[PDB]
């Protein structure tokens, strides 16, 4: 049969099998790694020869070393075909190549393997002698890809070449090292040269065979169109595998081959509609011929489903599960758990507002400057001071009364204008009116002119008085107008208002008062940094409650006056009030000094948590010699709760934690507390101190006072357990936790590192366990309660393990509001549906521990990957899969218009000769002459071009070949040139998208590897690179000058701690994705865009054998034509490699420079199905991301195009401050008029004055465009535009037309173009460059206008068809 057969192959050799191996088992558990590591030590892996040998002994030695069980081992088996161990491996080698060998000094031989200790080398065990000192940047920077086995003091680094057996005595004498706990071991790479430089070969993704041609429709030569009776294929398709009885093999058959058996399809009675039925499953749930998935609950978005994806998913799903089901619960019991009902309600229910603590006490009274005072004012003299006003009566204003009730803060800066004017006339009315409101008001203190501001008006208080500082207030708002202090005005106020200033004396003149300036100055900042009352939107404060100075904040603030005076009423007529109370302090009573703080963060996000069973089997060896005090054995279900405190007690706040813990511990009895002393010294062992306190835990919470808990500590002769010591160190690896830092965990969930034990008191565990309680564990009990679980729960420790895996299963790896329509809610309204006819399973229910829910359209493209994916997925055991059919009656234009296959395995493939089989997707009995489009479907982090192969991807015919090559088989090979560096970025602390910020990617090799710009939509930004250790610098200029940035969000949006660097690393076929932040510089309100290669600089695009032929003449004329330096730019993966093997032959012969340039297609930007609309939307959509920043402007020349003209001319050619330029079009011939449809109503409506431009030619002034942020502008409106299909026809042409009114477009002389069907022959004599536009009434051929309309077009021809020959011979 004649086949079409298409492989990838990677852009870094293929790492050695062995220590691949190693890396795929342990994921991320040391244990696994350094007792396999032993293993390959002892000479155990040397007997092992070839790959399947060595694959198959790992199978063993995993089982019977208790590591792997089958699940497990069916899991590594995928992930092992996948190789997705080999990028993490060849980040070792890139970071050995570019960082250690360029600082590590003189001649090597015989130092295969060195340690690195004290930045001294040693080339021997024996340590004796030291060749090196390692230059400055140190290596002892914990990077993503290190392991650590022990704690020690000092630290050591064995750069090793695993394969050698000369490794494994160097290994034992630091593994004894760290066993003893000298210092702490870890494992670095080094390249092996006993390995061959072959290069890998990938799988994981999938090839497409599109049809071009699809406009016909009323063993295979070519499909068979039948009449367009369409609405039936997918209800037709459903039923043929429900009828099979072998469904799965059968959508799979179907599905992969679907256009070749639509005519197949509609035969024999074929209907069978008993799933007629099944449209009530529709009436309750899914639109028909819509694709979705879902993961034990989990609804999944596309970019989610492939292998890579999908593997990462099941191996942190199962861990989550199997800590269930220890406690006696089925697979299908806990997943059932996972997705209730009250568990997803109470994640949308975490939206409540509270109190907070306004009050000077703190500051000492001298922050708030009050315009009232209710209790003594001689203005409410003549009201009533008794309670029973407020309870009694009332109309609908506001009851009058002489006492202190209602409060309110408003934060004011006095430089600003708008915010001077509503103290003067807004709060200064309300005091007139007699409202029984105390209206106060603190400074804000951002600029310099606020700071003396703030000190001139305190001190006008203080000595002269309130109607003084009012009356300076008053009189600079009229009079002067500004923010900034005016002694004219100043000096009036005092002439007349320092009339007996009494107290403490007048100093007068100059403020610089080392009180006066310093304490009340920082005692403002102090209260306006402890309640957030600051910043670009500040917040006032009534009653405690915050009400953003926004809109009408009075309108909420009367809102909450009313419904606090309600909420005296009540408590009135129970009697809890008296005549001797302070009233303001009944809503005090629950109110929070500090406002966000880490409890209560005001980013909802922000949030982690850990597995509580897996805290407790990994770590078994230290918490079960922890001090441990349990909860009450005489305490109901509802109060049991667990924490754990991890606390520094060699430090003062450490210790200070603890006590508090203990304290709140004696209070609630439902409490199961534990203690973990993490040291920040190491000099003394960490199982000392808490060999203190376990001798103690009998006598723990009788500490009357703090002295007894210190003087335990101190007391007693212990033993190092330095077996707790290790284990101690493995859990604040794996809960990513820094020595020497404070945390508390409740039930899961994490809060700090706590720098002052006085942000968490008594009164704060209180509250988190309140809230915590509320949040987490009562969804978990009622859930659990209504499955009838609730047998299960044996105590407080029993109850973490299910509340923190729920907790868990609610975070979702991607952060919201960045990818697509699929929030972190577990779902579960699909058990409804009733399935007797529409779904079929796979996979033992009873014992799986994954359920796979797919819900495919026959009928969609969408379909025919989900299908391959998942059969592979189906295929390892503990899993279970349902699938379910809905295809669409609304089938306007044919469904699937393309062949597909995956290429993947479930397990690993080996050779005759044992070596590793590598993965193709072939396509057998392919049609002879149907016209074809090879395209790779590709995970979203990978850029592939066509490296091998002879044919025309872009239009395949194997008739064509066969006459040709005389072969029907077909082969091309591609390469995995790079992989995805993408991030999405913010500002700090007001949190925006910076736009035209310019970064820089680099390496310790150079500091240049590549450069792009910041996008307006989501902050988005990317880099092409391959496996090793990066930084990422902001570009030296206007970017470095505005702002600074923090971090690159390399482990997740975060903040998470840890993470405050500018280190990217990529050891995945995922990429990385990274969430960086950008704080501004002093006082900054600045912008880029505003200001405070060769001579010649084209770039082009071809999509087939034939325009490419024709880019080679467009080249070649403009070479002839010009005595100048001529640099030309080339879209990528649009090329073929017959093209690229050619071009420096070109380049030679002409004399030319040449560049290869692409970017990937955002993943928030709208796709495009139709190829020849893909390429259309690269020429428009990414021209300031597509070219380095070194390039000051660049000119597009159509593939078809011939320029007889010195192409300098439009370089020099003036753009009046336009970011680019276009030629119009013609209007010179005569009688051509039909077919020139923007006179019509659309165009001409739309053009009111300005012209239709063409594509074929224009000029991008790129430092103009980055400037100006054109293209933000032209994305954003494509996005908007083409939700209707109908909306661009052309869109290159018509994106600039339709951005001209916005973007200004510089109109070039029509000399500049020339074309046949709408300029006269006349017009041609002074024609520069001729572009061979559309027939549009014939379908002559673009050869035949070339020869006929140009004439030394054959010239062109014949000198690149000789030079061919030429380079063939
Ligand atoms: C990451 O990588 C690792 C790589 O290895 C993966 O593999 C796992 O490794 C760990 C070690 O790192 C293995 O851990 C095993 O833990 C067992 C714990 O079981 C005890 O505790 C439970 C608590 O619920 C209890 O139910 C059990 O009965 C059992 O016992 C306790 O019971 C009481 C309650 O705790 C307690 O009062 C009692 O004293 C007793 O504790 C004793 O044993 C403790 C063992 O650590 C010890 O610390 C105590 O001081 C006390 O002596 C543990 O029992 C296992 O130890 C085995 O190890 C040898 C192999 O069997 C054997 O020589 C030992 O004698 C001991 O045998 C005991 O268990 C068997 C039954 O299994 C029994 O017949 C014997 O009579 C003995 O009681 C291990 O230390 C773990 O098993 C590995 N596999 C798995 C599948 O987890 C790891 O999985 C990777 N991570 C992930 C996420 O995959
Ligand atoms: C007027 O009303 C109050 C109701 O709030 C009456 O109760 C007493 O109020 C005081 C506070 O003003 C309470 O003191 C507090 O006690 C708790 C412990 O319960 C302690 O933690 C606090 O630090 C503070 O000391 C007091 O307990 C409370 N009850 C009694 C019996 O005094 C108050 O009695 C009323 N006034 C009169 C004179 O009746
Ligand atoms: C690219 O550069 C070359 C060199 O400057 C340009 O060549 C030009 O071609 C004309 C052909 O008639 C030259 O004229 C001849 O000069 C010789 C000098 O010895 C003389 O013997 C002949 O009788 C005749 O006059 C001319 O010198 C030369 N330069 C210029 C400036 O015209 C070529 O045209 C350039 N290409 C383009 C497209 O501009
Ligand atoms: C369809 O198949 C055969 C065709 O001859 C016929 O005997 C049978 O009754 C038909 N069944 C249905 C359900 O239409
Ligand atoms: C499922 O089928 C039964 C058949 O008796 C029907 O009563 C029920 O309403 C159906 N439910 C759905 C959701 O289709
Ligand atoms: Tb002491
Ligand atoms: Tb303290
Ligand atoms: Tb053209």
């Amino acid at each position: 049969s004649p086949s079409i057969n298409v492989a990838l192959k990677a852009a870094f050799p293929s790492p050695p099998y062995l220590v691949e191996l190693l890396e795929t088992a342990a994921s991320d558990n040391t244990t696994i790694y350094y007792s396999l590591l032993d293993r390959i030590a002892k000479g155990h892996f040397a007997e092992a020869t070839t790959d399947k040998a060595l694959y198959e002994k790992f199978l063993e030695v995993l089982r019977d070393d208790g590591h792997m069980d089958p699940e497990a081992l069916s899991a590594f088996k995928l992930a092992l075909s996948l190789r997705t161990a080999t990028p993490r491996v060849e980040a070792h080698y890139q970071y050995y190549t570019a960082t250690v060998e360029p600082s590590l000094s003189g001649t090597q031989e015989g130092c295969d393997q060195w340690f690195l200790i004290d930045g001294e080398q040693y080339c021997s065990p024996t340590l004796d002698t030291s060749h090196g000192k390692v230059k400055g940047e140190d290596q002892l920077r914990t990077l993503p890809f290190d392991r650590k086995f022990g704690v020690g003091c000092r630290d050591v680094i064995l750069y090793a070449d695993i394969t050698s057996k000369s490794f494994a005595p160097f290994h034992e004498v630091a593994m004894d090292l760290a066993k003893k706990g000298k210092a702490s071991y870890r494992v670095r790479y080094r390249r092996s040269p006993s390995h061959s430089r072959e290069s890998l070969s990938v799988n994981g993704y999938g090839v497409e065979l599109v049809l071009k041609r699809t406009d016909y429709i009323v063993i295979a030569d070519i499909k068979p169109l039948e009449k367009s009776e369409l609405a039936a294929l997918g209800m037709k398709a459903a039923s043929f595998v429900m009828q099979s009885e072998k469904p799965f093999e059968a959508l799979l058959k179907l599905t992969q081959d679907f256009p070749k058996y639509s005519n197949s399809l509609g035969s024999q009675n074929v209907s069978a509609e008993f799933e007629a039925e099944h449209r009530g499953n529709r009436e309750v749930f899914l639109p028909e011929g819509s694709n979705v998935l879902w993961l034990n609950g989990l609804h999944l978005i596309d970019r989610q489903i492939q292998p890579f994806g999908l593997v990462d998913l099941l191996t942190r799903e199962r861990k989550l599960i199997k800590s269930v089901l220890d406690l006696g619960l089925t697979g299908q019991q806990a997943v059932d758990l996972l997705g209730h009902a009250e568990v997803a309600h109470a994640k949308s229910g975490d939206d409540e507002p509270r109190r907070f603590d306004w009050r000077d006490d703190i500051e000492e009274g001298q922050v708030i400057i009050w315009l009232n005072n209710l209790e003594k004012d001689k203005r409410y003299k003549s009201f009533s001071p008794s309670i029973w006003v407020l309870i009694h009566h009332f109309g609908h204003g506001l009851p009058q009364i002489r006492r202190d009730v209602f409060n309110l803060v408003v934060p004011v800066d006095l430089t600003k204008a708008d915010d001077v004017k509503i103290v003067v006339e807004g709060l200064l009315s309300f005091v007139k009116r007699l409202i029984p409101v105390r209206f106060g008001f603190v400074p804000l203190t951002p600029t310099g002119q606020a700071i003396d501001q703030a000190k001139v008006v305190y001190y006008l208080l203080e000595n002269y008085g309130l109607a003084a500082a009012t009356a300076y207030l008053e009189k600079s708002y009229e009079e002067q107008s500004t923010g900034q202090p005016n002694e004219r005005i100043f000096n009036e106020v005092i002439k007349d208002k320092s009339l007996r200033p009494d107290g403490v004396e007048l100093s007068f003149k100059d403020i610089f008062i080392s009180e006066k300036h310093e304490k009340q100055i920082h005692l403002s900042k102090h209260w306006v940094e402890r309640l957030r009352a600051g910043g670009d939107v500040p917040t006032v404060f009534f009653d405690g409650f915050p009400i953003p100075r926004e809109d009408n904040w009075l309108r909420v603030m009367n809102h909450r006056l009313m419904q606090d005076l309600q909420a005296l009423q009540q408590a009135g007529y129970f009697g809890m009030l008296n005549e001797s109370m302070w009233l303001p302090g009944f809503f005090l009573e629950k109110a929070l000094s500090r406002r966000n703080t880490l409890i209560f963060p005001e980013d909802k996000n922000e949030l982690t948590v850990l597995n509580v069973n897996k805290i407790y089997i990994e770590n078994h060896d230290l918490m079960s010699k922890v001090p441990v005090i349990e909860a009450s054995k005489e305490s109901t279900r509802d109060d049991w709760a667990a924490l754990t405190v991890v606390a520094d007690l060699d430090d003062i706040e450490g210790q200070e934690l603890v006590y508090y813990a203990l304290r709140f511990r004696k209070s609630n009895d439902g409490v199961r507390l534990d203690i973990v002393h993490n040291p920040k010294d190491c000099s003394r062992s960490p199982s000392v101190l808490a060999q203190r306190l376990k001798s103690r835990e009998d006598k723990l919470l009788d500490f009357t006072r703090f002295l007894d808990l210190e003087t335990a500590l101190e007391t007693g002769e212990f033993e190092p357990d330095v077996a707790y010591d290790a284990s101690l160190a493995n859990f604040l690896a794996s809960s990513n936790m820094k020595a020497g830092d404070n945390f508390v965990i409740l039930n899961g969930r994490v809060l700090g590192p706590i720098t002052s034990a006085d942000d968490f008191k008594k009164e704060d565990f209180e509250v988190f366990l309140q809230a915590e309680r509320r949040t987490r564990i009562l969804p978990v009990y009622k859930a659990l309660e209504d499955l009838g679980l609730d047998d299960k729960v044996s105590g407080p420790l029993s109850a973490a393990k299910l509340t923190s895996v729920t907790a868990l299963s609610t975070i979702s790896d991607l952060p919201q509001g960045i990818f697509d329509n699929a929030p972190t809610v577990r779902t579960t309204l699909f058990k409804q549906w009733n399935s007797t006819y529409t779904s079929f399973e796979v996979g033992d229910a009873s014992t799986a521990t994954i359920f796979f829910v797919a819900v495919i359209n026959p009928a969609s493209e969408i379909g025919q990957r989900w299908v391959a994916v998942l059969k592979v997925l189906s295929e390892l055991e503990g899993v279970h899969l349902r699938v379910f059919l809905n295809p669409t009656v609304m089938i306007e234009e044919l469904p699937v218009k393309r062949f597909y296959r995956y290429v993947l395995s479930s397990s690993p493939s080996f050779d005759e000769s044992g070596k590793v089989k590598a993965l193709s997707a072939r396509f057998t009995g392919v049609p002879r002459e149907t016209l074809l489009v090879v395209g790779m479907d590709v995970p979203p982090a990978w850029l592939v071009t066509s490296k091998v192969a002879v044919d025309d991807l872009d239009n395949l015919r194997i008739k064509d070949i066969k006459a040709k090559r005389g072969t029907e088989h077909v082969e091309a090979i591609y390469e995995l040139e790079h992989i995805l560096i993408e991030g999405h970025s913010r500002e700090i602390p007001g949190a925006h998208a910076p736009r035209g910020v310019q970064l820089v990617l680099e390496t310790e090799n150079n500091p240049h590897f590549a450069d792009t710009i910041i996008m307006a939509n989501l902050g988005y930004f990317q880099f092409k690179a391959n496996p090793g250790v990066y930084n990422i610098r902001l570009k030296e200029g206007r970017s470095s000058e505005i702002f600074t940035l923090e971090s690159v969000g390399a482990k997740g949006w975060g903040p998470i701690p840890g993470d405050d660097n500018t280190e990217v690393v990529l050891m995945d076929f995922q990429g990385t994705t990274l969430y960086p932040r950008l704080r501004r510089k002093p006082g900054m309100e600045e912008e880029d865009v505003l200001e405070p290669h060769a001579e010649i600089n084209i770039f082009s695009v071809a999509s087939g054998h034939l325009y490419e032929r024709m880019l080679n003449i467009m080249m070649a004329s403009v070479m002839h034509h010009t005595n100048h330096t001529v640099k030309f730019w080339f879209i990528e993966q649009f090329l073929s490699p017959s093209f690229k093997d050619f071009i420096p032959h070109m380049a030679a012969e002409y004399g030319f420079k040449y560049e290869m340039v692409t970017y990937k297609w955002p993943h928030w930007l709208r796709q495009q199905k139709e190829k020849q609309r893909e390429i259309w939307g690269y020429k428009i959509l990414f021209l300031d991301v597509l070219f380095p920043l070194s390039l000051d402007k660049v000119i597009f020349v159509d593939a078809d195009q011939i320029v007889r003209t010195d192409m300098y001319d439009l370089v020099e050619h003036p753009l009046d401050g336009a970011p680019y330029g276009f030629a119009p079009m013609c209007d010179s011939r005569v009688e051509m008029e039909g077919y020139r449809f923007w006179k019509t109503g659309y165009w001409a409506n739309y053009l009111k004055g300005k012209p239709y431009h063409i594509s074929a030619l224009y000029v991008v002034d790129l430092q103009r465009f980055r400037e100006l942020a054109a293209g933000d502008r032209l994305r954003q409106q494509y996005h908007a535009l083409s939700a209707d299909p109908n909306s661009l026809a052309n869109l290159d042409q018509d994106l600039p037309n339709h951005m001209q009114f916005t973007i200004p477009i510089a109109t070039l002389p029509q000399e500049w173009l020339w074309c046949e069907t709408w300029c006269s022959d006349e017009t041609l004599k002074d024609a520069r460059t001729i572009d061979l536009c559309n027939n549009p009434m014939t379908k002559e051929p673009k050869l035949d206008r070339a020869r006929r309309q140009v004439p030394e077009w054959t010239k062109y021809d014949e000198e690149i068809a000789e030079l061919a020959r030429r380079v063939r011979e």
